[PDB]
């Protein structure tokens, strides 16, 4: 309640959802040791008589049987269950699922079907086949929400995406026109506790048939000879926290079906179905919903793989241009930087870029004012894994003097392009509040609170807005690396500008393994000043991906060693080392001396 519920043990509630029946069985004699209150009317045997009876006397299993487990628990899927002690058979056919653990057996039973018609895999396959051919995550998510709304009959279907902090974003939505649109709403991580999140990942599909259900207590409560509560981590009939029930009741929601979106074994988000009237989702439709979630997750991870590859090639194109369009000599490395500005932003997913050249500042995306850009660099200057670049995700938390610049520079990446020079580069990101899709849902601004409520979508949207205030989406170590490797390449080219300029590079490029190595002037390290195509072919990396790299980064192969110190003493003094060692494959390293001429 209020705060303590963040660490509520929602897996041992001692209650179940009354639409089904649960039994706890002793795996050696088959005696029922514990049972839900709903077991007495279903099996037709009084609760007192039932507790201490073998399951074979009260229920019949024509299909799969329970078997003793030793190591990993086994879970038998839902199959036909009959009741021999009933005076009359039940109105609906019942189905049973087994959760077999080494010392305990759990049998959860529910009706085979709803008062609705069953949707099969065959009816779902066009949706599945379509989701697989969708061009974007947004298209795929919208298609699912609409699809799952038609297949299963839900009033609302929403797609959530979790951020790194586990905050939720309603990226897609499908609903009855009359319903309030929550698309574009974000909620804080605290709204779904870590155990709730863990169970959704574990369960795959989780339902709430009737929010206003009368909880069915597990009786006797604690195991008669072990004294432990029933762990319902795998039981789908598991009761829901009275906090969540209060949330849904305020909303008018009477049923929910939540399915996991698991991308690369991790929880990416969820599919949440909300009904405004009771809705039992049978085992067959739950299996279909599961198959729909797997397909959407499959597509996301595919579109996320294509996206990485796209970015990697864009990054390599800006590196290729930085080396080739610098060799013009009479063209500033800050001038072509201004032309590349949209690609510069893409490489680190920046909302804007500011190119510094003394007092001259050139803004490109969504960046603060020139006076605010001056303030940022000037405050950084006065302050004077391993990346040679300053970055922040919340400007006011690190530099409270610049706190008022959080709307357009909540997060930034600062790289001085020569610390000797007043030339630099500032990538910016706006605060998370700025990114709210008001356009995609004009009703969001107009979204009002539930009066008399302790919990609501309005309260949750406010809480999130409060938590992410003055903070940008965090910079990935990937995006962080790209910026340091750009600063390395820019400064290397800016050092190449005044350190022995020659036509020898053009003569070395023409001929066939060949690379020029800069000494580095007793600091940072010895880098690849220039490289040839054959050198990149033997290495495996690209000509622009290899220029700027370290000499130690070449033989990133740990296995050789032996020498290393013999190569380092020729680097630390400026002499020659004709020692052969492998790279990424065994090749000969022929170093010859300000700059070294290496070939392999
Ligand atoms: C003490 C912790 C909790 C607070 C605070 C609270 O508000 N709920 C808490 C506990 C649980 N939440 C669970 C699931 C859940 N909650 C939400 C919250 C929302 N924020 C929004 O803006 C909206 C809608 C616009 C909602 C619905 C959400 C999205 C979820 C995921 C499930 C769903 O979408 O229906 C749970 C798990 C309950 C269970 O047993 O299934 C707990 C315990």
């Amino acid at each position: 309640d209020l705060d303590v519920c963040a660490r509520e043990p929602i897996h041992i509630p001692g209650l179940i959802q009354p639409y089904g029946v649960l039994l706890v069985i002793d795996p050696a004699d088959g005696r029922i040791v514990q049972a839900s209150t709903t077991a007495a009317d279903l099996l037709g045997v009084p609760m007192a008589a039932l507790l201490g009876m073998p399951y074979t006397q009260v229920l019949t299993l024509p299909e799969a049987q329970p078997f003793a487990v030793d190591d990993q628990p086994q879970h038998l899927m839902h199959a036909e269950v009959r009741f021999p002690q009933r005076a009359t058979p039940p109105a609906s056919a019942w189905v049973a699922a087994w959760h077999l653990y080494p010392q305990q057996w759990l049998v959860e039973m529910e009706p085979r079907d709803a008062r609705l018609l069953d949707v099969t895999l065959r009816e779902a396959m066009p949706l599945l086949r379509s989701v697989e051919r969708d061009p974007g995550i947004a298209e795929a998510a919208v298609r699912v929400a609409k699809g799952l709304r038609s297949l299963i009959g839900f009033d609302r279907v929403m797609i959530y995406r979790f951020d790194e902090e586990w905050n939720g974003d309603i990226i897609a939505e499908a609903r009855k026109p009359e319903l309030e649109a929550y698309l574009g709403l974000h909620y804080p991580a605290s709204d779904i506790p870590a155990q709730a999140r863990a169970l959704y990942l574990r369960n795959r599909v989780r339902q709430i048939a009737d929010v206003g259900y009368q909880p069915s207590p597990i009786q006797p409560t604690v195991h008669p000879q072990l004294g432990t509560p029933v762990d319902l981590s795998d039981v789908s009939l598991r009761s829901v926290s009275p906090v969540h029930l209060e949330y849904l009741a305020n909303m008018g929601v009477t049923a929910t079906l939540v399915a996991s979106i698991v991308v690369n074994d991790a929880l990416w988000g969820l599919i949440s179905c909300h009904h405004y009237s009771p809705h039992f989702t049978n085992h067959a439709m739950r299996d279909v919903t599961d198959a729909v979630a797997r397909t959407l997750a499959g597509r996301i991870g595919a579109l996320q793989a294509v996206a990485r590859a796209r970015l990697e090639s864009v990054l390599l194109t800006v590196r290729e241009k930085l080396i080739t369009d610098f060799n013009d000599a009479e063209h500033m490395t800050v001038e072509l930087l201004d032309d590349m500005a949209p690609d510069l932003m893409d490489v680190v997913d920046a909302d804007g870029v500011a190119i510094f050249h003394g007092n001259d500042i050139s803004r490109h995306g969504t960046t603060p004012d020139v006076a605010a850009l001056r303030r940022i660099r000037d405050h950084i200057e006065s302050e004077h894994d391993a990346v040679g670049a300053l970055h922040v995700d919340a400007i006011g938390e690190v530099f409270p003097e610049l706190a008022d610049l959080a709307p357009l520079a909540a997060g930034f990446i600062f790289v001085p392009l020569m610390p000797q020079s007043r030339s630099a580069l500032l990538w910016t990101r706006r605060e998370q509040i700025q990114q709210i899709k008001w356009a995609e849902n004009p009703q969001l601004a107009k979204l009002e609170d539930i009066p008399n409520s302790r919990l609501s979508p309005r309260k949750s949207f406010d809480l999130w807005q409060q938590t992410v205030r003055g903070r940008a989406r965090r910079w990935s170590p990937l995006h962080l690396e790209s910026a340091r490797s750009l600063r390395v390449l820019i400064e290397l080219m800016e050092r190449k500008r005044f350190q022995q300029d020659f036509t020898l590079l053009e003569a070395s490029l023409s001929r066939l393994g060949v690379a020029i190595i800069e000494r580095g002037t007793a600091n940072a390290a010895h880098r690849l000043l220039f490289v040839n195509t054959a050198f990149a072919d033997v290495c495996g990396s690209d000509v622009a991906e290899l220029i700027g790299r370290e000499l130690q980064t070449l033989y990133a192969s740990d296995a050789p060693r032996a020498n290393v110190e013999l190569l380092q003493d020729a680097l630390r003094n400026g002499r020659a080392a004709y020692v052969t060692l492998p790279l990424q494959v065994y090749r000969q390293f022929h170093l010859e001396p300000a700059h070294w001429l290496l070939q392999l």
